[PDB]
Parts: C-alpha cells; structure tokens; sequence
C-alpha cells in the first residue's frame, strides 16, 4: 500500500506503536502518535520529530486524519476512536498494515491457551526445516518488525483485538486452538473466526466447537483432537502416538514435552506446519528437541536421565491437573507443590498421585494442605530449595523433578517468574 502523503495517526506508544512509527518512517512518512498514559514506554524511544500527545487522547488529531493505526487493546473501545469511526475515517492494526506488505506466507495462530507454545513450537519446526522464519506478533515482537524481503515464511500469535482490526489477512494456515472464558464470549469468538477468512487450511480443534469456521467444516478444515481427528492421539499397548490420517507418526516419548495439552499442542502445530508446506521429517524432529517455553513445562536440564522440568507458571489447580493429565515418566515423579494456595480445591490432583512411583515435596504457606493430599510419600519443608536438597539425593536415571505447584508464589517470591527461575538455577547445581 501507498501511504505517501497521508496524515496517519498511531495510537498507543506501546512496542506495537513504536513498530507503526518505524513503518511509516520507513517509507517517508511522518505519524502523529498519542497514548492515554501521561508517560507511556515507548515515550523515550521517540524519534525527537515525530510530534506526540501523552495523558489523553487528542480528538483533533484523530478527525484530521487519513489513517487511524490503533493498537490492540481495550483502548480500541475509546470513544474517540468510536467518534472517528462515525465520521468514516479509515482505522487499521498493526497486523493489517503487516498483511498489506507480506511477502511470504502466513501462518495465523489464536485461541484462548497455549497460542504462544504452538506459535512457537511451528516457528521450531519452520526452523528445523532451514527456513528463515519471522514469528512474532506478541506483545514483545511486534510483526512489523519481522518485515524482510528475506523472510519465506510468517507465523504469528494474533489476538481478539488484532483481528478486529484486521481485514486483509490470508493465511496459507489459521487455527483457533480453543475457546474459555474482558467483554462477552461473543464479541471474543467473533474476531477469533476472522483468521480463517480468506485462509488456505483451517486448522480447528476436533474437541472444541467454538473452534470451528462460522458455516462450520468446509473442505480447508483439518482437525486436532484427543481421540478423534485427523491429528490424534493413540493409546495402545501401554504406550502414546501420534496419529496423522490414520498413521502412526511419532512415539511421544520422543518428546520432552508430556501432558495430553502439551500433545494436542504438538498436534496443531505439526498440522499447521504440514499445511504451511514444511517437511514432515524437519517438524517431527522439533517436536524431539523442543524443551519449552519460560516457566511452561519448560525442560531446564536433562542429565544422569533426569529431567528438571520447570512448570511454575502453573499457578492453579487447573494448571497443574493439566501437567498431571498423560504425563509420562518412567521411573519416578518428583513433585514441588506449594506456596499461596489461594484457598483452593486441591482434590482434582489426587487421582493422579497414586502409585508407587510419586514423591511429594510440598512447600510454602499452603505446603502442608497440599502434604495431605498423600502424607505417606509426601515431605514438607518451608522454603523450595530445602525441597529441592531433600530430592536431589533420592532422584535416578528414569525420573523427573517437576515444579508444577499449583499456588501462587507470592508469599515467598516475587513472582512465578523468578519461583522458576530460582527452580532453574538450583537444578543446575543439583543434577549437573
């Protein structure tokens, strides 16, 4: 597209409207930016030229403009944006403007959880494959900035917001991974469906309606599903496959991921790999190196046939169940549970502590409720590394140390960040 001459208008000074100021100057053209905040990040990143409006939105700019780059967001709700609209002034995202541009093809990725693994995990697999990829479109690396000539092929993370501001987007592959519940399911699902417009496959969840196309299943749809799908999971003689049209692909043990989720992310993303054209062979092979994401099943060592496994971005019940649910460990289970239990149900975790291969190692305000979901193979100490000392003698070849705590870490840590990271740092100490 051809912005020369236009008096363009970049709301938010965000990494994403920072990206919007270095496109439009890219091409010779100057932005007005404004941000509700009085001191916004990006403020001081600026180019000392590009005029800038801080603490509100200025209405003068917006109806004097041609183009309106809005960033995503509950800002996107403005009432001046809404007013600029009605006037008929023309209002993109970053990602439209990205879509404009490509060059390669796109693989689209949203959905309610675990975008950021399966955006990544393709990213692996197009990597794998000797492809220079551009993944991107998290807060943290905003798509225009992956814009290169170079670049054969895109996979980005999109949210609602993005969507909603986005017209012109054809993904050679475009997934809604799931649907759970900032305003109603309704407009959420509604920007989640446009990723399929114009979209060469639709990859959609088997076990997940909300997942599939407005009309429903057309002949772009491929599915990914627990028990059923043209993606699946397989379940015989005691061991775990991957199944693909019917065939056995991969033994999951391959994987250094485990949990069903952590399957079905594998599954979707190796169908949006296929369907982005990748080789079967390279995207296999990513999803045996893969270790994970930050703090998300994340394999921080593997030594001695022990995997230090840290999962403290598990914060709830529900997180940790979903770690417990097809884990697969050969030899023994060594489990850090503790911390601010914000007064939760733990008993959706016992069914998965039987056994005589779990050890509980339960820590923090709440490590005793949490030592009583098993006391006859559970220890209870104050702090995590007085748990992590407690096990580092007992583990062997076959077993794995997985902090998946299901509390909150605030009573002892700043965050589950630095819990993690803490968990990461004595792993290496413990098992090297």
């Amino acid at each position: 597209a051809d912005y020369q001459g236009k008096n363009v208008v970049i709301i938010g000074l965000g990494l994403t409207g920072l990206s919007c100021v270095d496109f439009f100057l890219a091409r010779g053209v100057t932005p007005r930016v404004m941000d509700t905040r009085m001191t916004p990040p990006g403020l001081d990143k600026l180019p000392e030229a590009v005029e800038r409006h801080t603490g509100s939105l200025n209405d003068e700019w917006l109806m004097a403009a041609d183009l309106i780059v809005a960033s995503p967001g509950i800002a996107l709700a403005h009432p001046s944006l809404s007013a600029a609209a009605d006037a008929g002034i023309e209002i993109v995202g970053d990602i439209e403007l990205f879509c404009r541009e490509a060059q390669a093809p796109i693989v689209a990725i949203t959905g309610s959880n675990g975008k950021s693994t399966v955006t990544t995990l393709v990213g692996e697999m197009a990597k794998a494959a000797g492809v220079n990829v551009g993944v991107g479109g998290n807060i943290g690396l905003p798509a225009l900035m992956l814009l290169d000539d170079e670049c054969e092929l895109y996979v980005l993370e999109l949210s609602s917001f993005q969507l909603e501001t986005t017209s012109s987007l054809q993904a050679v592959a475009a997934t809604i991974l799931n649907v759970t519940e900032p305003f109603g399911l309704q407009q959420y699902r509604a920007a989640k469906l446009r990723i399929y417009e114009n979209a060469k496959v639709c990859v959609v969840n088997a076990d997940d309606a909300l997942t599939m196309p407005i009309r429903g299943a057309d002949e772009r749809c491929v599915s990914f599903g627990v028990n059923m799908g043209d993606y699946h999971l397989n379940h015989q003689q005691g061991e775990t496959w991957l199944r693909v049209k019917g065939e056995k692909v991969l033994n999951v043990k391959e994987m250094k991921l485990s949990g069903q989720h952590n399957y079905t992310n594998a599954l979707a993303a190796l169908a949006l790999a296929d369907a982005a054209g990748l080789p079967r062979a390279s995207s296999l092979k990513a999803l045996t190196t893969f270790t994970g994401l930050p703090h998300r099943f994340e394999v921080v060592l593997e030594h001695n046939g022990v995997r230090w496994i840290n999962d403290s971005k598990a914060t709830n019940v529900g997180s940790t169940e979903a770690a417990l649910n097809g884990l697969h460990v050969d030899g023994t289970l060594h489990l850090l549970l503790g911390g601010d239990g914000k007064s939760a149900d733990f008993s959706p975790l016992a069914r998965y502590l039987n056994g005589d291969n779990v050890r509980l190692y339960c820590f923090g305000r709440d490590g005793a409720q949490l030592a009583a979901l098993r006391p006859e193979v559970a220890e209870q100490t104050e702090t995590m590394e007085q748990a992590m000392r407690l096990l580092a003698p007992r583990v062997q070849p076959g077993d794995m140390v997985l902090l998946s705590p299901a509390c909150a870490s605030l009573d002892q840590f700043k965050n589950f960040e630095q819990r993690g990271n803490e968990f990461a740092r004595l792993a290496k100490e413990l098992g090297g």
